[PDB]
C-alpha cells in the first residue's frame, strides 16, 4: 500500500549532497572536521534525521504520501566569541533546498562548546603536548623503565570517561602502554597516568595538571625527574616483548579438521534489499545511528506489524581501581558512537560464511562520505534445537515436531578495547530475541598495591580492572495498534480447606492479574521485584477473549548501578531501572545523547525525566528495556573476553496475540503417524533429503573490508 | 572406563537369570502383576563408589566390582515391602545383597511403590466397564458415550491421596483422540479412584466432580442428571487446527540451513565414552533420575566427577479437583524410562550420531530405546571471541564458537523434556532443559481467570510451575574444594588529587563460605553476583583455580513449608545449595517420593545440616524453573523458545589464559598482509566443494512402544 523506505541510513550520493548544500551557508572558514581545531567551524557528522511516527504510519498504512526524507548535522561553531555546538536539519533529499536549526527546540538553549565529543584532532594535538612537550621532560625515567629513544613513539596513549569532576570540565586522564605489534595494547600499561587539562581553543594554553607514576602521585614531569634521578624512585621494570595470550592472537597451533559449516540446500529464504529483509514470516527494516547505533523498524510478523522501532540507546561501563584512569572511568559509549566505531565483520568468523553482508555509509569527522564494508550480516540459523516437538507412545502412536531455524542480524561496534556484538533475531513462533554480547579486550591497570578489591591480576604487571556493563534499549511496541495498557500477571498461594476434605489443608496455586496505569507503575529499579509476566496489550482480543499481548522477558544479571548521591549519575539514569514504560514522544525519541559523555554533571537528556507520571492506559507506549552484568576480570579473559554466558538482552513473547501457535502452519513441520512409513519421502520430507536433495555449494572467496587508515 | 555404562542388553539378562533363580516360585512378570504378586518392577545399574572409582581411573587399581540394582515388589507375603536389592557382579553375578534397611532404616512402605502398568490396566478396567455405565445417560448428552467408552479415555495425576498411606488417584476423562493430543481435551468428568487395597476387587471410587459440583458416586451423578439438576452442553469430539490436530496444512516448501563437517566429524562415540580434541566424557540415563555424564575432562584434567539430573517438577492450580492438587514428581515414573527415541533432523541436526539405550523395566526381557542419544558438533554462529583493531595497529584476530553437545528427551504424558549438556571451548559447561510437548487442559466451566487461560474452545490452560534439579560433583583440580562468593560495592570517597570532590569508588567484595547454610540459596533471597567453588591450588598469577556457577532460571515462588507435601521434594525451595558430598547421600530425591511425599523416602533438606565445606569434596546442587501460564500460543505445543533454564559452569582462574588461545580453528591477521591467501589465513581455502555435496544416511526412526 506504501512502499517506500524511508527508514534507511543516507547513501553516499545523500550524504555528498546535504555537505554540499552546508558548504555553501555556513560560510566564512568552514574547516574539515579531520584537521579543526577548537576555534574552527567545523561538519562534526551528518546522518538521516528519522521520520516522525504519525506520518510515517499514515504512509506505510493508509496510503499517504511519505514525510520528507531530512539529515541532521551536527556543527561544531568554534570561531565565534560564544561557540556552541548546533543540530541543523537538511532537506528535502535527494536534491535538498532547506535548512533549518532546532537545537534550541530541541534543548532549549545553544549546545555548551565543551560537551562536544573530542575529535580526531583534538586526540592528535594532545598527543603531540604529550610526547613532544612532556614526556621528554623525563626520559631520564623512561629511558630507565620503558624503552624510551629521543622521543620515538613506543608508547601510546587510550582516553577515559568523563574528563573532569565537573560540569564545564575537559580534563582526561590518559593511560600509557607499550605500542604492542598485531596485539592488543591495552594489558601493557606502564604505570603512567597523565591528567591532560584541554578545556582551551587555543592547544598551547593546554596544561597537565597531575602525574601518577607506579602508585605515586607528582605535580608535573618535572618532580618526577628530579626524584628519578635523586635515586628516590623505586622503579618497577615492566617487559615490552612476551608471548602468548598478553602478547600475541595468533594461535600457535596449526588448523586441523574443520568446524561445521551450515548451507541453505536449496536457495536462501529471506532477501535483503537495501535497509529491508523479508522472509516469509518476517519483514523489516535495519539501520546504524552514528552515536545510538543498531536499530530495525517496521517488523511485521506476517503482514502484522509487532514494532515500529527496536533500537540501541546507549552502552555504558562503570569501572573500578587502584589508579586514578580507572577508579573515575564512567564510559558513555554513545558519545564516541557504536555507529561511527561499528566494524567489519570477517567473514566465517563473526558470522556464518554464506551469511549475506552489507555496507554502512556515513560522513563523520570528514567532508566526503565513506563506507564501512560488510557491517550487518544477515543469515538464517539451524539452532540445533526443536521449536517443538511431542512423542506419543500413549494410546496412539504418532510423532510431530519442528526444528528451530532462526533469522538473525548482527551488527558489532568495536570501541577502543571492547568488541561490542549486537544481534536480533527472529523466531518461527513470532518471538523476538535481543542480545548483546561483550568481547575484545579488557582495559587494564598497572598491577601495584591491594589489587584484591579492585580485580585480579591477568598477566604480569597487569590488573584485571572491575567494571559493570550496561545497555539501553527502546521497544516501541505497536500491539495490535497504537494504543496499548500495561499488565502485570504473576502467581500467588492461599491456603484452603480441601472443598471435599476439609479435615486437611491444601495450597490453592492461583494467578494475579494488575493493570498497571501510570507510568511509575511500571518503573522498575534495579534489584526490585519484577512481575513474572510482563506485556503490553491491546484493548482488542483474540479469539478466546484474553488481551493480545507480547511478553517482555528479561536475561540481565544487571550489575548495581551508580549511586544516585554520585552527582554525575543524571547522565545515565536509565541505568537504575531494569524496565520501564512511557508515553512514546516525538520530543523523547532517545535515551541518551552524544553529547552526554563529556558533560554528565549537566545531562544533554536525562532520561528520568520520561517517567514523569502520566497514564500508560491506553496510549502508544514504548518501553526501555536494560541489560548488564558486573565483569570481574580473570584469566580466561586473555586474549579475550568471551562470549559465553556472557549473553544478555529480553525477549519479546506473543501471549493470546494469536489464537494459537503460529508455527503449526511452518512448511518445515513434520509429522508421521505410528501406522506409516518414516522413511517414505511423501509422509516425511527428511526421508528425502539423501536421494537426492541438494548438492553444497560452491563458496564465494574469502575477502576482508579492511581497516581504517 | 565402561565403569559408568548402563547395562548391556547381554548383562540386564544375566541379573533376571539370577533374580529367577534366586528367589524362586511363584514371582511374576511385571507386566502381569497384581498387587499382592512378587515382582521386579526395575533393574538398573548401581553406580559405583567414588573412591574406588577414582582409585580404578587415576591410579591403574583395578575396577570396583559392577553391581546392578533391582526393585522389587513383594506383595504375596502378610507384611508386603519394596526391596532395593544389590546384585552382582557382572557380567556373572554370584552374589545379591538387600540394602533397603541400610539405605532407608526401615522397610518401603508398599504403597509408595510406583503404579504398575497392570494398576493403570485394571484401574481402567474398573471405570470402562463397571463405572462409567452408570452415567452412560450424561455422558451420551455430555459426550458421545458409546462401547463402552471408547470413545473415552484417562489420565494419571500427582500425589495420590491427602496423607501418608493413600492411594487415590484423581483421573481425568479425555477423547481419545486420533494422532494427536488427548490432553486438550477434557470432558468435563474427573472421578477419585481409589486403588489402595492389595485386592483390585475392593476397588471404591470415593469422589466425582462434574461442572464444579463434586457427588459421592456415578450414580448419585446420572440421578441429578436425569432429574433435570444438571446442565449438559453437547462437547464436540472433533475438529480442526491444532487444537485438532499437528500436521501441518501448509505444504513444505524449501528445505532449512543444513550442517556437516566438511572434512568428517571432529569427535568419537565408543559405547557411552565420547572423545573430542577438548573434552572427554561417560554419559548415561537413570531410569529414574534419567540424564547424567561423568569424568568429564578438558584436555585431559578432570572437572567433574558426575552432572545428573536428579528430579523433575510441576505444580499446578485450578479450578477442579484433578488440578488444583497436582503436584506430579515425574521421577516417580522415571526421565530414564520414559525417554524417547530422537527423530533426526528435527530433534537434533541430521548429521548427529545417535545411540541406542537398554532397559528392563516392568519385564522380564531387556528391550531398547532405539536413537535415544545424540551427539553432535554444531556451529553456533556466534563468535567464542573476536577483537577487529584500527587503532595504532590493525590486525583482526577471532574465532567462531563450535560447541559439543549431548541430548535426550524424556515424554511424561503431555510433557516433552529436553536434557542438553552442551561444551564450550572456552572450557565451559552449560546445562539446559527445555519443557515442550504439550500443556495439560481442565474443561473450562466458568470462574476460571485465577487458574489459568481460556485457550481453546472448552479448556482452560492450567497455572503451574516447573522446577528441576541437578547434582554436580565438581572435583575443581582435585577434591578439596572451598566456595567462595564475589560480588560489588560502592563506597563513597574523597577524589584524592581532589579531596572536596566525592566520588563513589567501586569495590569488589569476596567472602569464603565455610559452613553448608551460608552456601544454601533460598528462592526469594538474594544471590552473590560471583560463586564459585575453588582449589587451594593457585593459578599461575596467585588466584585460586575456580569453577563459577552462574544460574539461568526464572523460578515460581515454590509450594510454601506449610505444606505437609513440601519434604517431598525440598530442593524446590533452593535456587543453589553446596554439600559434602557422601555416598550415603547419592540423590536428591527418589522414585519413591511421588506416591508418599509426606512421608518421604529422601527429603533434600537433610544434607543441609551444618557442616563445613572448607576444604572438603563438595557437591553442588541447582534447580532451576519457572512460572508457565498457559496461553494460546501453547497449542498445539509450546515451544522452546525463552523456557531454557540452566546454568553455566564456568573457569574463574582455572586456567592462565584463555584455553582457546591454542585452537586450531583460530583466525588471526594484520592489515598489512592479504588476508586471502590460503596460509595467512585457512578461511580463504576451499575443502572439497562442490563436490559433490554432504554424503547423507538413510532415514529412519526409532518407533514406537508396540
Ligand atoms: C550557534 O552558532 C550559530 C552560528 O554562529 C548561530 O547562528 C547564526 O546566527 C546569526 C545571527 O545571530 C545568523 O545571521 C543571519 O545571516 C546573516 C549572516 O550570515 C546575518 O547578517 C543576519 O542578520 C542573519 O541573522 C547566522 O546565519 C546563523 N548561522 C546559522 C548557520 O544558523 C546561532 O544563533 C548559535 N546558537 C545559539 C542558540 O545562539
Ligand atoms: C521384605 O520382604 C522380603 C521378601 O519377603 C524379605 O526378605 C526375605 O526375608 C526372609 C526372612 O525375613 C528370608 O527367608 C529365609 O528364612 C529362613 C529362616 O527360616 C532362612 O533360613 C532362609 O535363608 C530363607 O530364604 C528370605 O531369604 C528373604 N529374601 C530375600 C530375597 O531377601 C525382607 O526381609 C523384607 N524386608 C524387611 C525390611 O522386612
Ligand atoms: C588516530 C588518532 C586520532 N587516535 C585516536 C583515534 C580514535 O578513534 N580514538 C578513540 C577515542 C575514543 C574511543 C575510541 C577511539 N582515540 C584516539 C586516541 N586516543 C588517544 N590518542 N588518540
Ligand atoms: C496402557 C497402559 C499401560 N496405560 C498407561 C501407560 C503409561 O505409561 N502411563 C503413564 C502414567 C504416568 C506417566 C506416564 C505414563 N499411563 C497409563 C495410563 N494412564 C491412565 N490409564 N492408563
Ligand atoms: C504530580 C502530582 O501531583 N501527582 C498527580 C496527582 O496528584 C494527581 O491526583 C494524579 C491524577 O491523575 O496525577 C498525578
Ligand atoms: C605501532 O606499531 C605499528 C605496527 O605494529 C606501526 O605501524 C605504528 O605506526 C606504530 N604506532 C605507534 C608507535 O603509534
Ligand atoms: C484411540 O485411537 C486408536 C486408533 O487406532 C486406538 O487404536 C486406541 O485403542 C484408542 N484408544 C482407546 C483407549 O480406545
Ligand atoms: C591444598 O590443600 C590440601 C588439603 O589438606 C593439601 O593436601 C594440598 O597438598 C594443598 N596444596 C597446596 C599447594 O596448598
Ligand atoms: C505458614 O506458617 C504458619 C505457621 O503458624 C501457618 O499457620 C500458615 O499457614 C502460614 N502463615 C504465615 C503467615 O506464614
Ligand atoms: C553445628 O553447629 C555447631 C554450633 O552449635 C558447631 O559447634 C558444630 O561444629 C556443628 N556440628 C556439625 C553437625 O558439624
Ligand atoms: C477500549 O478503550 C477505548 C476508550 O477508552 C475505546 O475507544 C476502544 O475502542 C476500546 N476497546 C474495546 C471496548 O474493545
Ligand atoms: O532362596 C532361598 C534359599 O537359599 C538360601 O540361601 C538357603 O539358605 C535356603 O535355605 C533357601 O531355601
Ligand atoms: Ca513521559
Ligand atoms: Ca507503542
Ligand atoms: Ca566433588
Ligand atoms: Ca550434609
Ligand atoms: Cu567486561
Ligand atoms: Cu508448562
Amino acid at each position: 500500500p506504501g512502499q517506500s523506505q524511508l527508514f534507511a541510513d543516507l547513501s553516499r550520493e545523500e550524504l555528498t549532497a546535504v555537505m554540499r548544500f552546508l558548504t555553501q551557508r555556513l560560510g566564512p572558514g568552514l574547516v574539515d572536521a579531520a584537521q579543526a581545531r577548537p576555534s574552527d567551524n567545523c561538519v562534526f557528522s551528518v546522518e538521516l534525521q528519522l521520520p516522525p511516527k504519525a506520518a510515517a504510519l499514515a504512509h506505510l498504512d493508509r496510503g499517504s504520501p511519505p514525510p520528507a526524507r531530512e539529515a541532521l548535522a551536527i556543527v561544531f561553531f568554534g570561531r565565534q566569541p560564544q561557540p556552541n555546538v548546533s543540530e541543523l536539519v537538511v532537506g528535502p533529499l535527494p536534491h535538498p533546498s532547506y535548512m533549518r536549526d532546532v537545537t534550541v527546540e530541541r534543548h532549549g538553549g545553544p549546545l555548551p562548546y565543551h560537551r562536544r565529543p573530542v575529535l580526531f584532532q583534538e586526540y592528535l594535538d594532545i598527543d603531540q603536548m604529550i610526547f613532544n612537550r612532556e614526556l621528554p621532560q623525563a626520559s631520564g625515567l623512561l629511558h630507565h623503565c620503558c624503552f624510551y629513544k629521543h622521543r620515538g613513539r613506543n608508547l601510546v596513549t587510550m582516553t577515559t570517561a568523563p574528563r573532569g569532576l565537573q560540569s564545564g570540565d575537559r580534563a582526561t586522564w590518559f593511560g600509557l602502554y607499550y605500542n604492542i605489534s598485531g596485539a592488543g595494547f591495552f594489558l601493557h600499561h606502564v604505570g603512567l597516568e597523565l591528567l591532560v587539562n584541554h578545556k582551551a581553543l587555543d592547544p598551547a594554553r593546554w596544561t597537565i595538571q597531575k602525574v601518577f607514576y607506579q602508585g605515586r602521585y607528582y605535580d608535573s614531569l618535572a618532580q618526577l625527574e628530579a626524584q628519578f634521578e635523586a635515586g628516590l624512585v623505586n622503579v618497577v621494570l615492566i617487559p615490552d616483548n612476551g608471548t602468548g595470550g598478553s602478547w600475541s592472537l595468533k594461535s600457535p597451533v596449526p588448523p586441523g579438521p574443520a568446524p561445521p559449516l551450515q548451507f541453505y540446500p536449496q536457495g536462501p529464504r529471506f532477501s535483503v534489499q537495501g535497509s529491508r529483509v523479508a522472509s516469509s514470516l518476517w519483514t523489516f527494516s535495519f539501520g546504524l545511528g552514528a552515536f545510538s547505533g543498531p536499530r530495525i523498524f517496521d517488523v511485521r510478523f506476517q503482514g502484522e506489524r509487532l514494532v515500529y522501532e527496536i533500537s540501541l540507546q546507549e552502552a555504558l561501563a562503570i569501572y573500578g581501581g587502584n589508579s586514578p584512569a580507572a577508579m573515575t572511568t564512567r564510559y558513555v559509549d554513545g558519545g564516541f558512537g557504536m555507529g561511527k566505531y561499528t566494524t567489519p565483520l570477517t567473514r566465517g568468523v563473526d558470522c556464518p560464511y554464506l551469511a549475506t553482508y552489507v555496507d554502512w555509509h556515513f560522513l563523520l569527522e570528514s567532508q566526503a562520505p565513506k563506507t564501512i564494508r560488510d557491517a550487518f550480516c544477515v543469515f538464517e540459523q539451524n539452532q540445533g534445537l526443536p521449536l517443538r516437538r511431542h512423542h506419543s507412545d500413549l494410546y496412539s502412536h504418532y510423532f510431530g515436531g519442528l526444528a528451530e531455524t532462526v533469522l538473525v542480524v548482527r551488527s558489532m561496534s568495536t570501541l577502543l578495547n571492547y568488541d561490542y556484538v549486537w544481534d536480533t533475531v527472529f523466531h518461527p513462533s513470532g518471538a523476538i530475541e535481543i542480545r548483546f554480547y561483550a568481547t575484545g579486550y579488557i582495559s587494564s591497570a598497572f598491577l601495584f598495591g591491594a589489587t584484591g578489591k579492585y580485580g585480579n591480576q591477568v598477566s604480569e604487571h597487569t590488573l584485571g580492572t572491575v567494571h559493570t556493563h550496561s545497555a539501553h534499549f527502546k521497544v516501541d511496541l505497536d500491539v495490535a495498534g497504537l494504543e496499548n495498557w500495561v499488565w502485570a500477571e504473576d502467581m500467588v498461594f492461599v491456603p484452603m480447606a480441601v472443598p471435599w476434605s476439609p479435615e486437611h489443608q491444601l495450597q490453592r496455586l492461583q494467578v494475579t492479574r494488575k493493570l498497571l496505569e501510570m507510568e511509575e507503575q511500571a518503573a522498575f529499579l534495579v534489584g526490585s521485584a519484577t512481575p513474572r509476566y510482563l506485556y503490553l496489550a491491546s484493548n482488542h482480543s483474540n479469539k478466546w477473549g484474553h488481551p493480545r499481548g507480547y511478553r517482555i522477558q528479561m536475561l540481565s544479571f544487571a550489575g548495581e548501578p551508580l549511586p544516585q548521591n554520585s552527582s554525575m549519575a543524571r547522565g545515565f539514569s536509565w541505568e537504575r531501572y531494569q524496565l520501564a514504560v512511557t508515553q512514546r514522544k516525538e520530543e523523547e525519541p532517545s535515551s541518551s545523547s552524544v553529547f552526554n559523555q563529556n558533560d554528565p554533571w549537566a545531562p544533554t537528556v536525562d532520561f528520568s525525566d520520561f517517567i514523569n507520571n502520566e497514564t500508560i492506559a491506553g496510549k502508544d507506549l514504548v518501553a526501555w528495556v536494560t541489560a548488564g552484568f558486573l565483569h570481574i576480570p580473570h584469566a580466561e579473559d586473555i586474549p579475550n573476553t568471551v562470549t559465553v554466558g556472557n549473553g544478555v538482552g529480553f525477549f519479546l513473547r506473543p501471549y493470546n496475540f494469536f489464537d494459537e501457535d503460529p508455527s503449526f502452519y511452518s512448511a518445515d513441520s513434520i509429522y508421521f503417524r505410528g501406522d506409516q512409513d518414516a522413511g517414505a519421502c511423501e509422509v516425511n520430507p527428511l526421508a528425502c533429503l539423501p536421494q537426492a536433495a541438494a548438492c553444497a555449494p560452491d563458496l564465494p572467496a574469502f575477502s576482508h573490508g579492511g581497516f581504517s587508515h
